[PDB]
């Protein structure tokens, strides 16, 4: 009753993060009717433009709430994987971390048409950057905002770096400069605007919301996608959600489908709709279009442990949670008029925004990345932390100070899966991360180092001078095979997830699409999302997916071609 006797040249499946892109690229001229369908609400809340508020985004009504399965091999636990809900998607409640990951990321895709020099360009158009100047690594006149966190702890995150260079760490003062070795330590820049958050909604979608060709439907949960017997010819949605109405969309002559899910919901959505492996399909009686069996295979996400310690109480009020509360919870107004009046102080963080990249053992790039906290964690889970940081508030208690460091396997090997447990398509997928299942032990070999780097930088000169013991893992994890156990029942997201339809080579039985994103024997859909992504790069993965939706609307208007 949205979509009455219309017929659309595009459908965009989401409208999260690459959907933000494609929407405004692809209703730039006027002769293409463009409909987005999002099933979360539209961007207005202050908890998504203020960027210290990430901690009120996880477990809230703007977040899937997504567990995964038991996984046996982290003691049998469930790992909460936040996902945005709401227009813009995870863009909209993500860390705001600006990364590119290194030049070979992208050579070892191995796929034609998408070497590194291939995609370099697209992610300087992309891009306006507050504090790097114009060259062939950034860029002036693109819609995103980059710019250096514009809160410094002056005490702590100087102790960082000077613990960094005392363990043997070089700086690395641009971590998307191709031109130099990824690893180093140093300042990760972010993707704010004077210390707003700048999600894709707020820099692609919200300028171009007056176009009469382009049509905007939040609360529109879509349930499949029509192929009659193959082309795609429009999808099922609902309004109002399980309990409502089942409307249809149709698409125009030449009209695709573009899957802008995301790495979760896109290959689910897939598996709804025919496209997947047919032994999982069959099982829930879906006829099948396309029997491709990468469709929800080879899931990437990065995990997490973390380090905590406390500082000396000569040093108390002095971490970025003593720049938030105060001694009784209540936010400080100090720290409010800060950043209503200049943009500055500790609302503008996220909390994890410098750090570094480390080689554990010669490997070609890092395989972890660091992310220093310069407040103190009271929950090994870092999300968790996050989200107690929140319900923390006006309690009436004082945070403990302290420093976190985070430690991420950045390149895992361990691959992981999206599946169907219901035939409702309202109800949760069959996620399993598959966190420290590669056979080697390389991923929590990666973490096992990195927890032993913490230490030993925790214990440099430039640190220990602030810092008064450890709480987590603490002085009873002393082994590798505690270690080891710490790291299975602490382990987490940060929260990338990537590769579930990947893209290959003519003759990739293993890949869902092709390098110009349509999904093998099937007409009119295509899938621009993270899902596309071969092989996760180092480092969070939102800018990766703004640069293949920007080369994709490109390659739809026929302004660039790819091979
Ligand atoms: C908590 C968190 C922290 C992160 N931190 C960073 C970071 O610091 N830096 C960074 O670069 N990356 C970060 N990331 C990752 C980055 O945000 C994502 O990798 C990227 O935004 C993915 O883009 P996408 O378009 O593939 O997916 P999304 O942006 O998630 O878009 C998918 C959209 O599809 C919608 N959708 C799903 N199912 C349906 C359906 N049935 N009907 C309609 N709509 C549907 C969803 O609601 C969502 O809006 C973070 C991720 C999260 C969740
Ligand atoms: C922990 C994050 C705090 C965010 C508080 C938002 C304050 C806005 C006041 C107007
Ligand atoms: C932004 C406000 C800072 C709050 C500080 C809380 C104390 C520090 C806990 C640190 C835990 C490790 C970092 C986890 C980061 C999770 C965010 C993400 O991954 O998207």
């Amino acid at each position: 009753s949205s979509p009455v006797a219309q017929k659309y040249d595009y459908i965009l499946v989401g409208g999260g993060t690459a959907a933000c892109v494609l929407a405004n690229r692809l209703s730039a001229d006027g002769s293409k009717r463009v409909l987005v369908l999002e099933a979360g609400p539209d961007n207005t809340s202050r908890d998504v433009k203020i960027p210290a508020a990430i901690t009120r985004l996880f477990r809230s009504p703007l977040d899937w709430n997504l567990f995964s399965e038991l996984q046996e091999q982290l003691a049998e636990r469930q790992i909460y994987m936040a996902r945005g809900r709401l227009l813009g998607g995870s863009s909209a409640t993500n860390a705001t971390l600006y990364h590119r990951g290194a030049a070979g990321d992208y050579d070892a895709w191995g796929v034609e048409g998408w070497s590194s020099e291939d995609v370099l360009s697209w992610f300087v158009q992309a891009e306006t950057n507050a504090d790097f100047g114009p060259g062939a690594y950034h860029g002036s006149g693109g819609p995103m905002r980059v710019e250096n966190p514009r809160y410094t702890n002056k005490q702590l995150h100087t102790a960082f770096f000077k613990a960094a260079e005392e363990v043997g760490l070089t700086p690395n003062s641009d971590f998307n400069d191709w031109s130099h070795d990824h690893a180093g330590y140093g300042t990760f820049q972010v993707m704010q605007d004077k210390g707003t958050r700048a999600d894709m909604y707020r820099q692609y979608l919200k300028p171009v919301l007056g176009r009469r060709n382009l049509q905007v439907l939040t609360g529109a949960a879509v349930t499949k996608v029509n192929i009659d017997q193959a082309q795609a010819l429009g999808v099922e949605f609902s309004t109002d959600g399980p309990t409502g109405e089942r409307l249809s969309a149709e698409l125009a002559p030449g009209g695709e489908v573009i899957m802008c899910a995301g790495a979760v919901h896109t290959p689910f959505l897939l598996k709804h709709s025919g496209v997947g492996p047919s032994a999982e399909l069959k099982e829930f009686g879906i006829p099948v279009v396309s029997n491709l069996a990468g469709v929800g295979q080879n899931l990437q996400d990065q995990p997490a442990c973390l380090t905590a310690a406390p500082v000396k109480e000569k040093y108390d009020g002095i971490a970025i949670s003593d720049h938030i509360y105060n001694e009784k919870g209540q936010i400080r107004k100090r720290a409010i008029a800060s950043y209503l009046l200049g943009g500055r102080g500790g609302l503008t963080s996220t909390g994890c925004d410098r750090g570094a990249f480390v080689r554990t053992a010669g490997q070609a790039l890092p395989d972890l990345q660091v992310r220093f906290v310069p407040g103190m964690a009271l929950d090994p889970d870092g999300v968790s932390t996050y989200v107690r940081f929140a319900k923390f508030q006006s309690q009436g208690l004082k945070w403990p100070s302290g420093i976190t460091m985070q430690l991420i396997a950045c390149r895992p090997q361990s691959t992981g899966s999206v599946g169907l447990k219901s035939a409702d398509p309202f109800a949760p997928p069959k996620l399993s991360p598959g966190y420290l299942t590669d056979k080697d032990g390389a991923d929590l070999a990666t973490l096992r180092k990195g927890i032993h780097w913490a230490r030993d930088v925790a214990r440099s000169s430039a640190l220990s001078e602030y810092l008064d013991g450890e709480l987590f893992p603490g002085s009873g994890v002393v082994s590798d095979d505690q270690i080891d156990e710490y790291i299975r029942r602490s382990i987490h997201s940060s929260n990338a997830i990537t590769g579930t339809c990947k893209m290959g080579n003519a003759g990739d039985s293993s890949s869902v699409v092709d390098n110009q994103l349509r999904v093998h024997g099937v007409e009119g859909l295509r899938v621009v999302d993270a899902s596309v992504v071969p092989k996760i790069p180092g480092g969070q993965t939102g800018a990766p997916v703004v640069m293949i939706a920007e080369r994709a609307a490109a390659l739809l208007t026929g302004k660039a071609t790819i091979g």
